DNA sequence: TTTTT
């Protein structure tokens, strides 16, 4: 059953026509477990979406990406090369027009483009320009406060910002023509059995600095990470791959290395895992792809149980199955700017085929973000570099003693932005309205 | 520098 400040969220969002709803509040107010209620009220009727692989599976849904089969590249504002509705008898274009109401979770991680996307596929596939998001009911849930959305430095950077002036969500236009309504929670439930370490995260939260000396003082213990049953999170993918071939070359089976093939221009500092990519019988790893067939997805987490040459095969956690998982391709895309037309132009320089899967002992603290775990030991690394970063990796677990770090933490590495602040103020009085 | 395909 749900809490309280739970139930008053649920009912109202479903007792009223209104087509935009927010529902925020610190990690682990129970957002997501929400979520399932809703998923339970709407069932067939409703779409439940999230922008990473790991929160869709915490949701029970799939990737907005994999839905709309949006491509893995900039969104250009209601571009049609970009956003493309579905075949005339594709089972996309039933899904979407039998919709009725849409459930996207984490929304603090959709990029503006994304959903502006969303928006224009919506309306494009329902015939109805008109209305925003077609008239589907959208159901939001985040936090501002963890982390920003990907925004990668080339050009993508330069046209969200003109575009839009910013990556948020709240920041697309379609919030021009819609009142966006806000629920909040604010009671724990993660860590609702450890009150002091609630009060020391909501301080965090806040940007205490005095919290985060308390912090320092109790969490730092360099050698949390090889305690059993600890998942280390990282900021850095190529920092988590140290981490977990530490573990790897501890394990008695035999390794088989997995040769990717790079063509064109393809730096490895873009790679999704390592070219040379060592397994071993019974390694823990993650998923990077879906599967066509439907049997994992990205963000599925599991244990090799054979290797063969181009074909391996993983014990999923996620129900206990067994999956057979084999080479896919990634595509490098960059952008060019024409000074005639003044537009930019994507283009594929290169390509990258591997076995989709990483060493998961150690993790991005981006493929994180929604889970509830049991044990955390936080390896800093060469620094924090998003926003809300930190506080991500701080409140996955539900008891202190159940949190490390490696290393102090300093005020001055911590990141705020602006644009945060601006929304997170307004959307006390209960509502959200782009203007101009 | 992190994500999506
Ligand atoms: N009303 C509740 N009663 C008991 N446990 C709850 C409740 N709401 C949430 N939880 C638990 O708290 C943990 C984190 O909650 P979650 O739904 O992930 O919150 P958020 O989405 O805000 O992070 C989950 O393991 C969930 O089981
Ligand atoms: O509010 V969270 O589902 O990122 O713990
Ligand atoms: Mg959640």
């Amino acid at each position: 059953g749900l809490s309280s400040e739970q139930q008053r969220a649920f009912l109202a969002v479903t007792q009223t026509p209104h087509p935009a709803h927010l529902i925020t509040g610190p990690a682990g107010t129970g957002k997501t477990t929400l979520l399932y209620a809703l998923q339970e009220f709407y069932k067939g009727r409703a779409v439940t979406l999230a922008p990473t692989g790991t929160a869709a599976l915490q949701a029970r849904g799939q990737t907005v990406h994999s839905f709309f089969r949006f491509p893995a590249r900039l969104l250009r504002y209601r571009h049609p090369e970009d956003i493309r509705p579905p075949g005339p008898h594709s089972p996309l274009r039933k899904a979407i027009e039998q919709m009725e109401v849409l459930i996207l979770d984490e929304v603090g991680m959709v990029r503006v483009d994304l959903l502006e996307a969303m928006d224009w596929a919506l309306r494009k596939t329902r015939k109805r320009l008109e209305e925003p998001f077609g008239g589907v009911k959208v159901l939001l849930l985040g936090d501002t406060r963890q982390l920003e959305p990907v925004v990668p430095g080339g050009e993508e950077a330069l046209y969200i910002a003109r575009t839009w002036g910013g990556p948020f969500f709240f920041q697309a236009h379609v919030w021009e023509e819609v009142a966006l309504r806000v629920h909040r929670l604010w009671e724990s439930q993660r860590q609702r059995e450890d009150p002091l370490f609630a009060e020391l995260l909501k301080r965090l939260r806040q940007g205490d600095p005095q919290a985060l000396e308390t912090l320092n003082r109790a969490a730092v213990r360099p050698d949390g990470g090889e305690e059993p049953g600890t998942l280390i999170l990282t900021p850095r993918r190529k920092e988590a791959d140290a981490l977990n071939l530490k573990r790897l070359e501890a394990l008695p089976g035999k390794p088989l290395e997995y040769q990717a093939q790079v063509k064109g221009e393809f730096a490895e500092t873009d790679f999704p895992t390592e070219a040379a990519l060592t397994l071993k019988k019974g390694a823990q790893v993650i998923l990077l792809r879906n599967d066509p067939l439907g049997e994992y997805f990205n963000g599925d987490l599991g244990w090799v149980e054979d290797l063969e040459a181009e074909a391996l095969a993983v014990r999923l956690k996620r129900n206990g199955r067994r999956v057979v998982i084999r080479p896919f391709v990634w595509e490098k895309i960059v952008y060019t700017y024409d000074s005639e037309r003044e537009e930019i132009k994507p283009q594929v320089v290169g390509t990258f085929r591997q076995v989709p899967v990483r060493l998961a002992w150690a993790l991005t603290v981006h493929k994180a973000q929604g889970l509830t775990l049991d044990k955390v030991h936080l390896e800093l690394g060469r620094g924090l570099f998003a926003h809300g970063q930190l506080y991500v990796a701080l409140t996955r677990v539900r008891r202190l003693q159940d949190l490390s770090l490696s290393r102090p933490i300093a005020p001055t590495e911590l990141l705020w932005r602006p644009e945060v602040e601006v929304f997170e103020t307004r959307i006390q009085e209960g509502i959200w309205q782009k203007s101009h």
